[PDB]
């Protein structure tokens, strides 16, 4: 699968700067393929056979494809992904007006690198709330064009940068975003307001508040010399985002087959959805107990000048396949079965596997394997991974979704 | 004047990733307004109302507009700038390979913030020597392609990373271009062998030798809510050659005109070429004394993060105009006659000029004024400067070149 | 409201120095409304219109209206807050006899203040569990007098006590209750047992076990040049729980409204209750999604002494009303949605409110906005807060309970 594949990853980055619009993006591409849409708020409605996915705060998404078989005898298979990344957002009362420019206080979300976020052309997209004809409404607003950016201070004027320093977030990130005429009040909501607009035909009364995340202009594109990886903010996480709904799109045999994606993994849903697809009692511990978790997020691969960060025998490389992570160690995390599973799914779709344990100086109740594709740079702006691994991913992935029998 | 003055800009950079290539696109404007070459190793001859371009090591360039009046008489007007900015170059023995990867071993060039450096999509370019039938020569080469990228560290693997660290250049900076192998050979030499093939049709012999810089693929921008600044690679010195050059090539009047644009800023052609549209004796000495030389580099905006590093009263704003530069320690640097005779062109070009000493706690022997652009970012990888800055500085040094005479 | 209100919460500090008085004084105030209270061992006979409490282990309590449509169709409203603080327990084997003196070894709950303690006029107060005609009985006891005092050493034999040291809570924090007379054993259950009978009347066989708290004797108060304040213990958050009581007992409308005032925040009750109020299946679900808790803690007014500590943006006021809490790292937390839909409800109130964030340097499935009240000095002893700001929120609170309709 390419190439396409690259490609389609590219494509679905790009239209998802945030959880929201990631999620706004799965819905279309589960639409296109005839996945009717659920509100929990409704009574439901469900068929076997039904090809269903239901929202949660428009951030997180869950979708089933119910199978031929009974959950009750063969389980629900589960991929679990996030539709979150760490990032920068604007504060409830942002504007800062000093020395001739307007910039918007932000927040860190998430374990963010900082230095990478200097030096950017940035954008800002996300969620606003506000009231039009007496209504309460929100909708998805992306300004698209570079409009922010936090510069660094220059050598000459902080001459130990490349010694490190401590990154101040309060002092030190707070984007520029124009200039003032001496002259001049600075509205944010104003311009949401204006943003509104332009992006909906939408004139809002009032705008009351956001979830608005800056986000790198420089789309995700294929790098290196023979085009091995692949740079681009995000690749944490939703590149198994899209591994994993481009292998429930594509699955074959009978199982039932769940793709969940949740916001916030970086700081219910689940459980609540699946007890509303069975009848109550013992069904649902019978079903989950012959259940199975893929759970993907990226893993570190060990990186050439920082090497010594890794287990010399466990230095997961970028295109050499997923990545079976161990922390023992942890409660319902990789074990032998679920490790020993995954691992000959691998060698019956002809995919390489590695496998990672977190170095030894350095909820539902479901069986799961903690997976991760190699990765480096995790939570910067532009992250490394390598471009034959999303095909190696979505490859396991459909076999796991096409899988008789677990351990 | 508006647009077209920036997107210039962006078109120049772009086509100049190296002192070599900035070289050569001043050559090729130079030429197109009917400017002709003379070679240092041969006798010139040259004539009143002449257009001239004559260049050393294919990185530094000086372009002669010799007006009615001789030199002795009217004086040069001097706009100088540099060719070269900091910057990653390829070490003459480069080849590591580790963790199944290829990098690139490097140096540092000039005072380069590395930071900035980390996570970019980088190609290559510069100049390749080698033997063709039997024949010694050098050409360029630009790969253009993203090849190479410095991941950073994940953020879980050097957890203290936004408290900061000395970043280790030998160790941390070394780029990634490809994998390898087993036991796959990895030469350099052969790669850029077939890059001068593909660019060149050029077969070679040998690849002997080569001054190849790592660059940033993300064109310059224009950015900012209301299109204000300018963000990219080499703004420093760039951004000044092309000021220079484009108001050379416009500029009104008949005076004796010069552009000189040196390499190794950051680290005898301009005397030695001036010597030569003398006559003998006390010709020289003369001319100088009759001169002024605007010495054009980039000057520190007061940057609203870290606004305390800028003297309260000498805080520069980007978009507010050239800043003149004083230092009373030197050399041959602004003193009160260069200085007011540039503040003076100013209003009556009827632009803001700005002026800046540094914190007071932090050779031709011709006059001079030293001025810069206010820029944030200075030796970043990505810098920022005004998008109204370089038309006001092209006006002003379009007034300069058209002055007779002096203070 | 005035002023009685202030009263009104002055008298429930008054009656509540301890998680379960503060559950019998709101258990109290309900009954008098014609609340009834539910055992969790039994089988619930629910009707609309309903009115009920439950409480567990006496120290944590829901109150429960049932209005006349479903929760399926109009969901909860649900205010929750918390009857605990930081305070100096009493240890298990609590006797230090020294010096000539009686002490009782403490344990310290929650983040306490240190400092704050000593130098007051500390009672003692809680549950004491106990065996009566061979039957295991636990009642509440209230010392009333001040009994306890922990005396700091004075500046003459502690010179630098301005100059901080590091309190140590085993050694320093243990309160003298009395002299010993020596004779002379000290037995703490002997005096419990004389509290049971002074206070109850029951005359006990032996004293098991006990959660006693010290608590200061000063009443709360009005303070301020123009009454601007108010000061006392507990302000943290036995305020938001008389706020919440207050708005229960005297909303309009007749939705469906709850008020959870648990036990232990300062360290399943409300999903377990919530589960017997609705028919089998995907009715909670539904009912839940349909919902908005308003989770009312204390905020932190900006410190004009300690202005720095907060951002200048985002620096909530005394008597400016009610604060909306934004931290995106936490996953069922104000969002743009909830936050929108209770600044809206303010100024729909008339009511004025504040937004927080803190400094970028520093479960059920419910949607949520967290909002406090703005304070000083949490967890002192002695907290300050607006006397405007308890009538502020209790006609939110009140607005609220009579929404109709929901984020």
């Amino acid at each position: 699968m390419r190439a396409e594949l690259n490609q389609g990853l590219i494509d679905f980055l790009k239209a998802s700067p945030t959880p929201f619009h990631a999620t706004a993006s799965l819905a279309r591409r589960l639409e296109a393929a005839g996945y009717r849409r659920l509100d929990e708020r409704d009574a439901w409605h469900t068929e076997t056979g039904g090809r269903y996915y239901v929202t949660r705060n428009d951030s997180s998404l869950i979708a089933i494809r119910l199978g031929r078989r009974s959950p009750l005898e063969s389980g629900f298979r589960l991929v679990g992904a996030h539709t979150d990344s760490p990032c920068l957002r604007v504060k409830p009362n942002p504007e800062i007006a000093r020395n001739g420019f307007l910039q918007l206080g932000v927040e860190v979300y998430g374990g963010a690198l900082f230095a990478p976020w200097f030096d950017r052309d940035l954008s800002l997209a996300g969620r606003v709330t506000f009231r039009a004809n007496g209504k309460l409404e929100s909708r998805l607003v992306d300004f698209r064009k570079a409009i922010a950016v936090i510069p660094n201070l220059a050598i000459h004027l902080n001459r130990a940068a490349n010694e490190g320093w401590p990154i101040n977030a309060q002092n030190e990130l707070p984007p520029i975003i124009a200039q003032l005429a001496p002259g001049e009040a600075a509205d944010f909501r104003l311009l949401l307001d204006e943003q509104l607009l332009r992006e909906h035909g939408i004139t809002a009364d009032v705008v009351l508040d956001y979830e608005l995340s800056f986000y790198d202009t420089q789309s995700a594109a294929v790098v290196g010399l023979n085009d091995e990886f692949i740079a681009g903010a995000r690749l944490a996480n939703l590149l198994s985002c899209h591994a994993g709904l481009e292998a429930l799109l594509n699955a074959e045999g009978d199982e039932n087959c769940i793709l969940v994606c949740t916001d916030h993994e970086e700081v219910p849903f689940l459980e609540q959805v699946l007890r509303r697809l069975l009848p109550e009692g013992d069904a649902f511990s019978r079903a989950i107990q012959r259940s199975l978790l893929v759970s993907a997020d990226n893993a570190h691969g060990v990186h050439p000048n920082y090497a010594d960060r890794h287990d010399a025998n466990h230095g997961p490389a970028l295109n050499g396949g997923p990545v079976i992570k161990i922390n023992s160690n942890q409660r319902y995390a990789t074990n032998s079965e679920t490790a020993g599973f995954f691992r000959h799914l691998c060698q019956d779709s002809e995919v390489p596997v590695q496998s990672f344990v977190t170095r030894s100086d350095m909820q539902v109740g479901v069986r799961t394997v903690d997976i991760g594709l190699p990765t480096f740079a995790m939570h910067s702006i532009r992250e490394l991974a390598g471009s034959h691994d999303l095909a190696h991913l979505v490859k396991v992935l459909g076999a796991f979704y096409a899988s008789s029998e677990l351990p």
